[PDB]
């Protein structure tokens, strides 16, 4: 009912959309933590100090970790920023990040007041 609750509902809706089949073609690299060892990315954790992914965001939302929309958005944007920091800008995963961030930013902007 309250403002914080209402804004977190909007955030949860966005999260559900980002994890939905509608966006799966470009969202899937963000579903789980980057497994650096599995992907042969042995410099990943030297470059990315604070990894983030949608499963972690989901766990935090479920645990009521996020106190407001701003805190939620910071994690989603951290996830994208990590991608832009680590990967050359012409790489496929970056194109996918850009597309998912477009989904995120446009819906996040429709936050209720
Ligand atoms: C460096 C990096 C790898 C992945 C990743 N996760 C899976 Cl599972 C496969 N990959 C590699 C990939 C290669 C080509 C296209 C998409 C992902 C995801 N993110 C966000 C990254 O920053």
């Amino acid at each position: 009912m309250g403002k914080l609750s209402e804004q977190l509902k909007h955030c949860n809706g966005i999260l559900k959309e980002l994890l939905s089949k509608k966006h799966a073609a470009y969202a899937w690299p963000f579903y789980k933590p980057v497994d650096a060892s599995a992907l042969g990315l042995h410099d990943y954790h030297d470059i990315i100090k604070h990894p983030m992914d949608l499963s972690t965001v989901k766990r935090k939302m479920e645990n009521r970790d996020y106190r407001d929309a701003q805190e939620f958005a910071a994690d989603v944007r951290l996830m994208f920023s990590n991608c832009y920091k680590y990967n050359p800008p012409d790489h496929d995963v970056v194109a996918m990040a850009r597309k998912l961030q477009d989904v995120f930013e446009f819906r996040y902007a429709k936050m209720p007041d």
